[PDB]
């Protein structure tokens, strides 16, 4: 009970590598800001609802052979592990929590230093949240085009509790950026091993340039975001840009572009879903469960059927869905 | 037990006007950020280390006259109305905790409307704070400069709040840029009264033109940062800006100014103290405990017998300390 050792963390205790099973590794119970759900839980309805809704969505997700998912929500998108726990028992899906910070870190996250990040990681990974005792098993970071400055430290804090633990690192991109060539350097530039790295919202670009370069010096490659846009604040008439301009089989096909390259081992599909989203327009949930009322069973359901039909075999998908997330989640220093 | 009435709020529940005594209406146990001393209390050492911090700092005050503080801590500065509720039985000072919203709200509060705003803002004033039960007696809000489009609505939403309940209204400034002249703007277009308004860090300027305009429409002045300077994010070598450029004499001299201008009824004096403070670099709260070991109590040690000394009388003095914060927080559309 004290220390990383070989297993992986999730809201419920640790589980062995042949537990995880079907595993998505970029999903959300809700999308939301650090307190946002104590202090407002009516904006969801009520708790219960947002818990009930959850549970609905992780037991249709479970039907369609989902056993595992990683929330990659960290303290600023409100992660709260108590909810998760209470979820994941309720659906028997296993769920890893986060720690890291996302895109909306608050003033007492952006005034730290490098070190100090490093000691609140390895809280959240070593002892546990907050007073809860569950432990982060990934480290979630962000960029959204060229790194702050505050970023910068994110990527390094994150290195460092990576380096430490063996715990893994995912990433948020503006993939249209190109922002995993910088996030890769500056993991390089801290001791990082790219095996311990998965570069995110990778589906939100066709440039196989890009993705390739990542690729081919060890990086994981997240195709995260299947159903739905790769977004961002674009502000101005922002809302229901929710789709995006291109299709759900156009992100798919990446999927086949990434094994027919050779890279299968490095592969890692989601569907970046969430049953609540207070980090958005009021009333995205509507949009978002007409759009896609599989939520997170549109992966198992509709992406894993359309690679068959391209010639994907099920050894393929097994390796992706399944041998992936084992070796990319189980501490280790080398994947 | 349901209904604002006439009575003030405190994190122990509802005071006559009469209980409140010498009140300190600007002041904090924390600054912090939401969320942050659940998740990271060791940054303070530990909780327990900061609540009894603020019960020594409290007793201290209440030995120097203090009966009451108004602890003006948002959801984005990390309130904790648990802790303040500890903290107030533990040294025998009434707290009045805050809702509104200051200059580091997360998306999930920036991407609401003023109708939703408003809602959380009555939440916190009719109903409870979380799941405590606590309800704020005042309402903060916050710009620097210009205000931003999501502050204006939070001005906005913070005069309908008031409108509803008679619960006012307190601001964070800029005031070199002359903000209380924008933020009168918008609470009167919203009907609010003058009188349900403290225009805060007033004390951050020594243009007495700008001081008399917002006075003279019926406006409460915060010369609320007498101990220190009206501190903001100057980054580039900001850190131990602490003291300020003017002296603490100087700030209190602008008391003796709005006395001799007429305005003795409308003047509220502070020392935004804080026991704790993440939202800044760190160590900062070893400078602050040098330069003002009186902490909270430097107000009644300092300043009172300072202002006697300029010929201020003891009966202006009450009516600054204990008849002002009294019919302010006293819940009523017009004061
Ligand atoms: C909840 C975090 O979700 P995400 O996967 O980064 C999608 C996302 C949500 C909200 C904003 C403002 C940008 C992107
Ligand atoms: C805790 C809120 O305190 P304040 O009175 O506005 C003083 C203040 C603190 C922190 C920053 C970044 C600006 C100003
Ligand atoms: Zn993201
Ligand atoms: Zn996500
Ligand atoms: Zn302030
Ligand atoms: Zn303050």
């Amino acid at each position: 009970s004290i220390g990383t050792g070989d297993r992986i963390n999730t809201v419920r205790g640790p589980i062995t590598i042949s537990e995880a099973g079907f595993t998505l590794t970029h999903e959300h119970i809700v999308g939301s800001s650090a307190g946002f759900l104590r202090a407002w839980p009516e904006f969801f309805g009520s708790r219960a609802a947002l818990m009930e809704k959850a549970v609905r969505g992780l037991r249709r997700a479970r039907a369609a052979g989902v056993r595992t998912i990683v929330d990659v929500s960290t303290f600023d998108i409100g992660r709260d592990v108590s909810l998760l726990a209470e979820v994941s028992e309720a659906a028997d899906v296993h769920i890893v929590a986060a720690t890291g910070l996302w895109e909306d870190p608050p003033l007492s996250m952006r005034l730290r230093s490098v070190e100090e990040l490093t000691q609140f990681f390895l809280r959240e990974i070593q002892y546990g949240i907050e007073d809860t005792g569950i432990r982060a098993g990934i480290i979630k970071v962000a960029t959204n085009g060229k790194a702050t400055p505050f970023q910068e430290l994110v990527l390094r804090a994150a290195a460092r509790a990576s380096l430490a633990t063996g715990v893994p690192v995912t990433t948020h991109t503006d993939a249209s950026q190109r922002d995993g060539e910088q996030q890769a350097a500056i993991f390089e530039s801290e001791g990082l091993d790219p095996s311990r790295v998965v570069i995110g919202h990778s589906d939100g670009t066709d440039d196989l340039d890009y993705l390739t370069a990542l690729a081919a010096r060890g990086y994981l490659i997240g195709l995260d975001g299947i159903p739905h846009s790769a977004i961002g604040l674009e502000d101005n008439a922002s809302a229901s840009s929710w789709l995006g301009n291109r299709s759900w089989q156009t992100r798919a096909l990446l999927i086949k572009a990434l094994i027919d390259q050779g890279y299968v081992k490095q592969i890692l599909v989601s569907n970046d879903w969430l049953f609540g989203f207070s980090s958005w327009v009021t009333n995205i949930m509507d949009v978002m469960d007409s759009v896609n009322p599989d939520g997170m069973a549109f992966i198992p359901l509709r992406v894993i059927p359309f690679l068959r039909e391209k010639g994907v075999s099920q050894e393929t998908l097994a390796t992706i869905t399944v041998e992936n997330p084992a070796r990319f989640l189980s501490p280790t220093l080398r994947a």
